[PDB]
């Protein structure tokens, strides 16, 4: 949709995040954990540190920075309620935080409650970019402040900012594709990247940011939604040379010596800070200089930085503000609400670079009215709409190049190049039907239980077949941490982890073996995927193209699929998976030990 003033911009997005907003805002004051287990341990800091385990709504979407109300209602010890900040959200399924006092229960272990309390800094920064993107004409330079509301602005370009070498220091030499993308990204001011699995969106990003942070006079905005995707790009960057701070928000407890509150700790330039900090081991009076050092110490650390990578949310924070930032670059940009994207584009973007994958998997809103009203549109792909064909990179080094063949027809055209070689991967007691293809699809017929107490399903049959080919692969096969089974739903999940708990190896063995969705799984990478259908019937992800592409293209060396193929035949995005396991005769049936090749 184009829109004629900034203001329509913000009267149509305004709404929509206050939707989501008040939304989350009651996913989170209502669902908790009844009855949860923790594992307690001394911190770091001598700060008690939380270690639990444990609607079915609950999601991998708290982030790092949030806290949670831990609150003990056992019966062996006296009530007690602590609030503690999160430090290290998992995708293998223990969760962890800090409380901030130290006076807490260590002795009972059980019988927890944890409920997550709701901030709405996040949203509130959300609307403070879209009301000062109206509100304000230098938020935005005036070509791309035209492209961003859909108008007839002619193209321009800039010259003479090619360097000599693309390559990076310290960096590795960019492919025929990245280098095409770093000359047409750097030569224009708003351009598209969309880079699929396997092409490199760390290094042909870091090698931009090496280029706009050497050309340019200032510090330059590196963001990303996923707070991992911040920290990837920050050693990326870091290989380089240049000065990076990362900005870590109300995190005070990789990248942990880049973040900027470590930098201000031990500083050679502020000695009463430096004698300070180290003072605070142990005033009211000095803690208010403390804190006005601290703001004085940030400022130095960064308007004197070559580039400054944070979050989303992040970048909005308080002492980023009166900055101005001249190229911006963000990675995994299809992550993200539009909104959500934009609250960096405000500080005054001149140079504006999206990273992502429109044929890949999406945001996350979770109030339904407003992802059909047009939120869940990232400002990647509602650009594209418009008409910005996005420079794409081709090579993938990561699949064996037999597994790539498939999502590269059906979902990028056919227009992806395999720079690794069949040797490179498949490379092994483990006997594959045809070897030059590390893929089949065993196809496995079991009985269809809606077993997650009314919430999803579950197939018996499927789960004890992919327990004999996920001990098969540990029958002198991969390690337990680069095996990962996805499976689109809970019920599933559940039965899976809990039945290999059976199997002939111990239960450890199996432990590390991730069981979760697809969305467990962007962006990261494993040496095998062990994908399960469940559903046996013809009535998920198994209809929706994104969330199939993802599961297929997270697998390094081979890719299994188990399901029933009369039930999964009917969406056609899975007939031409089907019928191409069968074109490759990989579409395999019968025993484990002897497979046939079977229709």
């Amino acid at each position: 949709m184009r829109y004629e003033d900034a203001y329509q911009y913000q009267n149509i997005f305004g709404p929509l995040v206050k939707l989501e907003a008040d939304y989350d805002k009651k996913l989170k004051e209502s669902q908790t954990q009844d009855n949860i287990t923790v594992r307690w341990d001394l911190g770091l800091n001598k700060k008690r540190i939380a270690y639990f385990t444990l609607i079915w709504l609950r999601d991998m979407r708290l982030m790092q920075g949030d806290e949670i109300c831990l609150r003990y209602k056992g019966d062996l010890a006296p009530l007690w309620k602590g609030i503690g900040h999160v430090i290290k959200v998992p995708d293998n399924y223990i969760a962890i935080e800090l409380r901030s006092s130290v006076g807490a229960p260590v002795e009972v272990t059980h019988n927890f409650q944890v409920d997550f309390v709701w901030k709405s800094t996040s949203f509130d920064r959300m609307q403070s970019a879209l009301k000062t993107f109206a509100v304000d004409e230098t938020s935005v330079s005036g070509y791309i402040y035209h492209k961003l509301l859909g108008h007839e602005v002619e193209d321009v370009i800039i010259k003479c900012q090619l360097p000599k070498r693309f390559t990076a220091q310290g960096l590795p030499d960019l492919n025929h594709s990245q280098v095409y993308a770093v000359k047409t990204v750097l030569q224009r001011p708003l351009s598209l990247i969309q880079g699929p699995p396997g092409t490199g969106k760390t290094v042909t990003s870091a090698t931009i940011v090496y280029h706009l942070a050497r050309q340019g006079n200032g510090p330059v905005l590196v963001c990303a939604p996923s707070n991992i995707a911040v920290d990837q790009l920050t050693e990326k960057i870091h290989q380089t040379g240049l000065k990076v701070v990362r900005l870590c928000a109300k995190s005070r407890e990789p990248v942990s010596f880049l973040a900027l509150h470590n930098q201000i700790r031990n500083m050679d330039s502020m000695p009463e800070l430096q004698k300070l900090q180290q003072l605070k081991d142990e005033s009211s009076a000095d803690e208010k200089r403390y804190r006005a050092l601290k703001r004085t110490a940030e400022r130095e650390l960064l308007m004197n930085a070559d580039v400054i990578c944070c979050t989303c949310v992040g970048a909005g924070d308080p002492r980023l503000a009166k900055m101005q930032f001249r190229s911006i670059l963000i990675d995994e940009s299809t992550q993200a609400t539009e909104p959500e994207c934009m609250v960096p584009v405000v500080l005054g973007a001149k140079q504006l670079i999206l990273v992502g994958d429109h044929c890949q998997l999406g945001p996350v809103v979770m109030c339904k009215k407003a992802a059909k009203a047009g939120l869940s549109q990232s400002l990647f792909e509602r650009l594209v709409v418009l008409g910005i064909r996005p420079i794409r990179l081709q090579v993938q080094y990561r699949m064996h190049p037999a597994l790539s063949a498939f999502p590269s027809n059906i979902f990028y055209e056919g227009s992806l190049q395999n720079g690794v070689t069949a040797a490179d991967r498949v490379k092994f007691d483990f006997q594959w039907p045809q070897p030059d293809k590390p893929m089949f699809f065993y196809v496995t017929q079991g009985q269809e239980e809606i077993a997650s107490s009314g919430t999803s399903y579950l197939n018996r049959t499927e789960a004890a077949n992919v327990e004999k080919i996920t001990t098969k692969l540990l029958k002198a096969g991969a390690k337990p941490d680069q095996i990962g089974i996805i499976t689109p739903y809970e019920g599933q999940r559940s039965y899976l982890v809990q039945y290999m708990q059976s199997g002939s190896l111990h239960t450890k063995l199996y432990q590390e073996v991730e069981i979760a969705s697809v969305d467990a799984f962007q962006g990261r990478e494993k040496d095998f995927i062990i994908l399960s259908c469940v559903r046996a019937n013809e009535h998920g992800f198994l209809n929706d193209p994104r969330r199939l592409n993802v599961a297929l293209t997270r697998a390094r060396y081979g890719v299994i699929i188990v399901g029933n193929p009369k039930a999964l035949s009917k969406q056609p995005l899975w007939n031409h998976l089907l019928n191409y396991y069968k074109e490759q005769k990989v579409l395999v049936e019968g025993p484990l030990n002897n497979l046939r090749e079977s229709l």
